[PDB]
DNA sequence: CGCTAACCGGTT
DNA sequence: AACCGGTTAGCG
């Protein structure tokens, strides 16, 4: 038992990245706000950020 | 295979 | 609870 892999839209990717470039971490409220803006689950966004930070430490 | 979303166990 | 680091796994 495992969740389907989410397919982010160009719009979702773009806004997630934009948010990352602005803030490296999100407060719970900032997360919920972003999830609501992009029609995503809180956890999808939480996970995105986390994986994005991982990528960020690799590439620096 | 490369990129990356999702999961697990441990850190704090 | 959130993050981290390592791991598994979907898909172009």
């Amino acid at each position: 038992p495992r969740k389907a892999r989410t397919a982010f839209s160009d719009h979702q990717l773009n806004q997630l990245e934009r948010s990352f470039e602005r803030q490296k971490y999100l407060s719970v409220q900032d997360r919920m706000d972003l999830a609501a803006a992009l029609n995503l689950t809180d956890t999808q966004v939480k996970t995105w950020y986390q994986n994005r930070r991982t990528k960020w430490k690799r590439q620096t």
